[PDB]
């Protein structure tokens, strides 16, 4: 799982993600990749390190795959398969009234089979949104960055009372003692369940992080997007509702959305 610096070479910078810049390169007799390079200061690098075997053995269609570290010299770089689109965000902002309510409803279905494996696997992604989800080709979305707040060093994005803290897609029990589960992930689907259907309009725009908790403590949730059927924000609601137990599981969400999609 390490990677020596002699078999990596960069190509061009894509842009800036988690952690750091990305380039497209190539990785010596195995493929074309992405390569990050992690900036001084913002990860927790020894920690990250001891987990990345056991996350390259994460492997799915629908997660974008680790292939390796480069750690010989400062600063580090992490490797993966190269996905030619970018964020999932920033492509649905950018094509906002081109795409089919079918097309968005299956960019939802990926996200729900990466999801569902992650759930299997007992891996909590911690920070699902359409920003760190990845579009490959046909329009192919991969989740992206699971588990990786794990070694933000930024407290003020880590720690709940934060002033940067993701609230906008934490579950009360998240935004409130970060109890994450694969239930506070089904919530944070949610958001971006909406986030595709609004394509990529920002969830409770212009609220503090105060103001959106005081709202969803007292019951407020987002409004359907109008490319979303009722029965596709029945189950987005589904995704928010107050106790964890309550929530589907990834696994019967990706039942209910497939019949939903295939019918
Ligand atoms: C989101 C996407 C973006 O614009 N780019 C160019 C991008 C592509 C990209 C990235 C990060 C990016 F910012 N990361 C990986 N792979 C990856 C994931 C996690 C850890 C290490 C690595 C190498 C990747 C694979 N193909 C394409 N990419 C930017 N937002 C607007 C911030």
């Amino acid at each position: 799982w390490v990677i020596d610096p002699s078999e990596l070479t960069f190509v061009q910078e894509i842009g800036s993600g988690q952690f750091g810049l990305v380039h497209l390169g190539y990785w010596l007799n195995k493929d074309k990749v992405a390569i990050k390079t992690i900036r001084e200061g913002a990860m927790s690098e020894e920690d990250f390190i001891e987990e990345a075997e056991v996350m390259m053995k994460l492997s799915h269609p629908k997660l974008v795959q680790l292939y390796g570290v480069c750690l010989e010299q400062a600063p580090i770089c992490l490797v993966t398969e190269f996905m030619e689109h970018g964020c999932l965000s920033d492509y649905l902002r950018t094509q906002r009234g081109l795409f089919a309510a079918e097309t968005l409803l299956g960019m939802c279905l990926d996200v729900c089979e990466g999801m569902a494996y992650l759930e299997e696997a007992c891996v909590i992604h911690r920070d699902l949104a359409a920003r760190n989800c990845l579009v490959g080709e046909n329009q192919v979305i991969k989740v992206s960055d699971f588990g990786m707040t794990r070694f933000v060093l930024d407290d003020q994005y880590t720690s709940s009372t934060g002033t940067k803290f993701p609230v906008k897609w934490a579950s009360p029990e998240v935004f409130s003692f970060s109890r994450y589960s694969s239930k506070s992930d089904v919530w944070s689907f949610g958001v971006l369940m909406w986030e595709v259907f609004s394509e990529g309009k920002i969830p409770y725009e212009n609220r503090s992080n105060s103001e959106v908790v005081e709202d969803i403590s007292t019951g407020f949730r987002l409004y359907k997007p109008r490319l979303a059927s009722t029965h596709v924000y029945q189950i987005m609601n589904h995704c928010w509702r107050e106790r964890p137990e309550d929530r589907p599981a990834f696994s019967r969400l990706l039942r209910q959305l497939a019949e939903i999609a295939e019918s």
